[PDB]
C-alpha cells in the first residue's frame, strides 16, 4: 500500500542464537560453552531452566524452516555454535558439526531462504574462559582461526556473514555487570573483553575473506541504544553523553577507524585497554555491512552514586512497556538517521527488532498478541520513514523466531513470532506472525 512498499529485494526473516534454541548440548562432539557453565550455576538464571533441551532445533530446525516459510520469509539469521566446531576452542575440528551446518544451510536455500550466519552469539567455549576468555587476546586469535574453519565449508553457499552479535553484551553484561556467562564483575575485565572482541572481529574478517572460495559481505551486528537526556540540565546530557559512550560510541567509533570515543577513555582511564595504533588498524577491517538490534531507548538521568557511566533510566510512563522493556519506535528512526548521517556504515540491516509479552495460548488454540502485532506495525513504520529519508536499509530480521532460553531470564520470558511449547516442543505462530506474514506477502 502507498508509502507501505519496501523494495521487492529487501530481505525480511526472522532471527535466533544457537544456544537459546538447539539443545542437544553434548550431542555429535559439542563441546562446553560458558553458557552451559552459568545455567548449571545455582541462581543464575531465574527460572532454574538451562539451554540443555531449549527449542530442540539441533533435531527440529527442519520445523523452524517449516515456520519460515508459512511466513512467506525469504531469509533466516541464524548462529552457528563455536563449540560445535571447535570443541575446545583451540584444538581439533568437528566435523560432525560441521556438516551438521552444512546440512542446515543447504536446507535452508532449498526452501528458499537465504541464509544469514552469526560466528559468535556468545557461547564462548569454556576451556578458553578458563584461560581468561575475552580477557586474553590469544581467544581472539582463536576466534578468527574459527571463523576461517566455518567458511571454508560453508562460504560457497553462503555470502552474508556477521562474526560478533552484539559486543557490548558480551564484555558488559558478561564480564562488568555479571549478570550473563561468564559473569564477571569488574570494569576492567569488560572494557578488557570489549578491546579483545573487537579485535577478534577485525582479524576474523581478515580471514575469512582469505579462506573464502568467493567473495563475502561481511559484518558486524551491535546492540544500539538511542539516549535522550530526561531534562535539559548539564548533569542528565552529560549522563546522556556518557550512557550514549557506554553502549553506542566505543564501538562504532573504532570500527569506523576514529579510535575509542575520547571522552570515554579520558573517564575510564586506566581501566580501559592501551589501545595500540596496530590493533585499531585491525579492528576497523573493512566491513560490508552494518547490522543493527534495536529494542528500546534510554531516557537518561545523572546517577553520580552509580557504578559507570552513572546514568540510570527514568522510565516514562506515558509510553507503553511490554513484558521487560519500554516501547519506542520512534528511537529506531532516530538511531538509523544517525547512522545515515553521522557515520560511514552502509548497507544497513535491522538483523534483531521484537519485543517480550506474557503469551498465552488462547481458548481458540491461537496466541493473541496483538501489542506485538502493533510493535511490528510501528517498528516497519519508521522504517519506511527512515528509508524515506535516504537510509540504505536492505533488510529486517523479526526477534525471535521463536520463544527461546531467553538467557538470564530462562524460559519465562517470550520473545517468539510464533510460541513455543517447551514440554512438547510443539511451535505455534502467534498472531504477530501472521501479520507479519501478511504484511510481507502484499511486498
Ligand atoms: O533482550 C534483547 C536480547 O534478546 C535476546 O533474546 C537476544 O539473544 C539478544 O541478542 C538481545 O540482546
Amino acid at each position: 500500500m502507498a508509502g507501505e512498499r519496501f523494495p521487492a529485494d529487501f530481505v525480511w526473516g526472522a532471527a535466533t542464537a544457537a544456544y537459546q534454541i538447539e539443545g542437544a548440548v553434548r550431542e555429535d562432539g559439542r563441546g562446553v560453552s560458558i553458557w552451559d557453565t552459568f545455567s548449571h550455576t545455582p541462581g543464575k538464571i531465574a527460572d532454574g531452566t538451562t539451554g540443555d533441551v531449549a527449542c530442540d532445533s539441533y533435531h527440529r530446525y527442519g520445523e523452524d524452516i517449516g515456520l519460515l516459510n508459512a511466513l512467506g520469509m525469504n531469509a533466516y539469521r541464524f548462529s552457528i555454535a563455536w563449540p560445535r566446531i571447535v570443541p575446545l576452542g583451540a584444538g581439533p575440528i568437528n566435523q560432525a558439526g560441521l556438516d551438521h551446518y552444512s546440512r542446515m544451510v543447504d536446507a535452508l536455500l532449498g526452501a528458499g531462504l537465504q541464509p544469514f550466519v552469526t560466528l559468535y552469539h556468545w557461547d564462548l567455549p569454556q576451556p578458553l574462559e578458563d584461560r581468561l576468555g575475552w580477557g586474553s587476546r590469544a581467544t581472539a586469535t582463536v576466534f578468527a582461526e574459527y571463523a576461517d574453519i566455518v567458511v571454508r565449508q560453508l562460504g560457497d553457499r553462503v555470502t552474508h556473514w556477521a562474526t560478533l552479535n552484539e559486543p557490548w553484551c558480551s564484555a558488559m553484561l558478561g564480564y562488568y555487570l555479571g549478570v550473563h556467562a561468564p559473569g564477571h564483575t569488574d570494569l576492567k575485565r569488560g572494557l578488557e573483553a570489549s578491546h579483545n572482541l573487537l579485535l577478534g572481529h577485525g582479524l576474523a574478517v581478515q580471514a575469512m575473506r582469505a579462506a573464502a572460495p568467493q567473495p563475502l559481505q561481511i559484518g558486524i551486528v551491535l546492540n544500539l541504544t538511542p539516549t535522550y537526556p530526561a531534562s535539559d540540565s548539564p548533569e542528565d546530557v552529560a549522563a546522556a553523553r556518557r550512557f550514549d559512550g557506554f553502549v553506542n560510541r566505543w564501538f562504532l567509533d573504532p570500527l569506523a577507524g576514529r579510535g575509542y570515543p575520547q571522552d570515554m577513555l579520558d573517564y575510564y582511564g586506566a581501566a580501559a585497554p592501551q589501545a595500540n595504533p596496530e590493533d585499531l588498524t585491525q579492528i576497523a577491517a573493512p566491513l560490508d555491512w552494518l547490522g543493527v538490534n534495536y529494542y528500546e531507548r534510554m531516557r537518561a538521568v545523572d546517577a553520580p552514586d552509580a557504578s559507570l557511566p552513572q546514568a540510570q533510566r527514568l522510565d516514562d510512563p506515558d509510553l507503553p512497556h511490554t513484558a521487560d522493556r519500554e516501547v519506542y519506535p520512534e528511537g529506531l528512526y532516530d538511531i538509523l538517521l544517525r547512522l545515515h548521517n553521522d557515520y560511514p556504515f552502509r548497507p544497513l540491516y535491522i538483523t534483531q527488532n521484537g519485543c517480550a509479552l506474557h503469551d498465552e495460548i488462547a481458548e481458540d488454540g491461537g496466541i493473541h498478541d496483538g501489542q506485538r502485532q502493533a510493535f511490528f506495525e510501528a517498528h516497519l513504520a519508521q522504517l519506511q520513514r527512515a528509508l524515506a529519508a535516504g537510509v540504505p536499509l536492505k533488510g529486517y530480521f523479526a526477534w525471535s523466531l521463536l520463544d527461546n532460553f531467553e538467557w538470564a531470564m530462562g524460559l519465562s520470558m517470550r520473545y517468539g513470532i510464533c510460541y513455543t511449547n517447551f514440554e512438547t516442543l510443539e511451535r505455534r505462530i502467534k498472531d504477530s506472525g501472521y501479520w507479519l506474514r501478511d504484511f510481507i506477502a502484499g511486498q
